[PDB]
């Protein structure tokens, strides 16, 4: 029993973190095999962040200008190239701690663990979600760029995020491991619109299923609804429209609890229309949307 | 910017997790140097959990009855002994992955990271606090016993908790690494009273300071209070009484923000008396108490 905002164990990712310095800028890098991946703005000073021409700035940089340190040892840089918004620094030594890995571009609403890093050293791990507006509500200070987001399937690490930027709003933007930003964001210090952040409806329903499993049942009611009726309410509350794909994914949790997905939708509808009335669900006074249906089954079954 | 319920990186602890089996019972063990620490109820079947005589049960067990597996390799057990509620299994091989470590008995209100484990394999990491009633609101299923709680200071791991039990209430009880339970709990399957769970006032104030630092300021008011006046309100709301020691520890956050500790107390008093009125603080609709003043400074300064 108990339901926590749980992150994946970070050991496999810690063994990949390195420090990358170029000129006066220092950030984190990800060392997998003989390649170190990092945000391309490592070649930038604060001044050229206003309007950088990355290709022109990179021309002034040679292999020896990229200092890569793993713990206390220096890595020899034998190659450099820019792939979208990331630099790939080829080093002469394969990371002996490279786990089995994949690079994946996650979908909005999917969750992942972040290993926040400063100077190539890990400071903390937390779980978060890719918001529908392609931002992440992280916890990142200056120097945390190059910190990565990931998921683990038994022994395989699927890297899905690389931290690059903090918006003036305090939320975070970054890329997949091929250097493509999630959302419309550019690696420029300019005013950028994040967009309307809607609630991940399928995740809130999964979390309601987790609450029933863990004993919190006060919110279950005598009502049902339809997908279209529920969606009229979800629209009014800036909740993502629920589809049959979402209903299908909630299948296992619906079977585990014996509560039909549309009946759970009616409970959600009533919570949206009436509020929590001063009560809590799984120690929260708001509807939590950073647990996917897969996360709930995993945490409630103890997959290692 | 951003404030997350952040856990320590778990790599150092993952390298210590092993599986311990005795008879038909399997749980987790902690391998440090040539010793494996685990809950003493590993010698128990479900039947003798009702009223076990651990010393009599242990008499029927020899070194070869304790199977200790680290990954896929078996460890040879050359010694066994019971220290309070934990067993110490001496093995013939020192853990090559043993980090610098200490065993510490934490104080109620202190926080720590938990690496939940099943069959000696890590499944997830989350941050939690030792409640004033000596329980932890964890996320643990059957098989998670022997999972440990810890803190990290640069490279030293301070082990502070070993999971043993889930109370009928759904909360968790366990021991320090010398086998002494936190609180009044016994390792018996019997009805046990957890006690009144009060809110950790100094932690809520630290979290309010973190909110001001991260930009959420709506709750700051034009009022002040005294320690005695504040405590009259804290009593009414089952909040821990605030002392001058708590005020002194909030010193650095008070200096960082320029908000006197008693002025922040008045903001807290008003939030307790008036509620949140449908608003949030750091993405929460309730007052969060699982961040110590040390946690807030660390997360807001990026200590690795
Ligand atoms: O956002 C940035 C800068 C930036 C500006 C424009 C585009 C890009 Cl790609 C990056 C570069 C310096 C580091 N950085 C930061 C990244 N995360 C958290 C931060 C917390 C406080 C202060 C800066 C932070
Ligand atoms: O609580 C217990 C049992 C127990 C009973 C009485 C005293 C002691 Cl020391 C231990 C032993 C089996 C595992 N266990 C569990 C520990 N944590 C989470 C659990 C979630 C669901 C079911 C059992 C859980």
């Amino acid at each position: 029993s108990g339901f926590r905002k749980m992150a994946f164990p970070s050991g496999k990712v810690e063994g990949c973190m390195v420090q990358v310095t170029c000129g006066t800028t220092t950030l984190n890098g990800l060392w997998l095999d003989d390649v170190v991946y990092c945000p391309r703005h490592v070649i930038c000073t604060s001044e050229d962040m206003l309007n950088p021409n990355y290709e022109d700035l990179l021309i002034r940089k040679s292999n020896h200008n990229f200092l890569v340190q793993a713990g206390n040892v220096q890595l020899r840089v034998i190659g450099h190239s820019m792939q979208n918004c990331v630099l790939k620094l080829k080093v002469d030594t394969a990371n002996p701690k490279t786990p089995k890995y994949k690079f994946v571009r996650i979908q909005p609403g999917q969750t992942f663990s972040v290993l926040a890093c400063y100077n190539g050293s890990p400071s903390g791990v937390y779980q978060c979600a890719m918001r529908p507006n392609f931002t992440i509500k992280g916890s990142f200070l200056n120097g945390s760029c190059g910190s990565v987001g990931f998921n683990i399937d038994y022994d395989c690490v699927s890297f899905c995020y690389m931290h690059h930027m903090e918006l003036p709003t305090g939320v975070h933007a970054g890329t997949d491991l091929e250097g493509n930003f999630y959302g419309p964001f550019v690696d420029r210090q300019t005013a950028q619109a994040a967009g309307t952040d809607t609630t991940i409806t399928v995740n809130v329903l999964a979390w309601l299923y987790a609450a029933v499993i863990n004993g919190d049942r006060w919110f279950l009611n005598r009502f049902t609804t339809t997908l279209n009726d529920f969606n009229l309410v979800a629209m009014k509350y800036n909740y993502e429209p629920l589809t049959q794909d979402h209903v299908d994914i909630l299948g296992p949790l619906s079977a585990q609890t014996g509560i039909a997905v549309l009946d759970m939708c009616a409970s959600l509808k009533e919570l949206l229309q009436n509020g929590m009335n001063g009560r809590t669900i799984l120690g929260s006074a708001l509807l939590e949307d950073e647990f996917t249906p897969f996360d709930v089954v995993r945490q409630c079954s103890g997959v290692t």
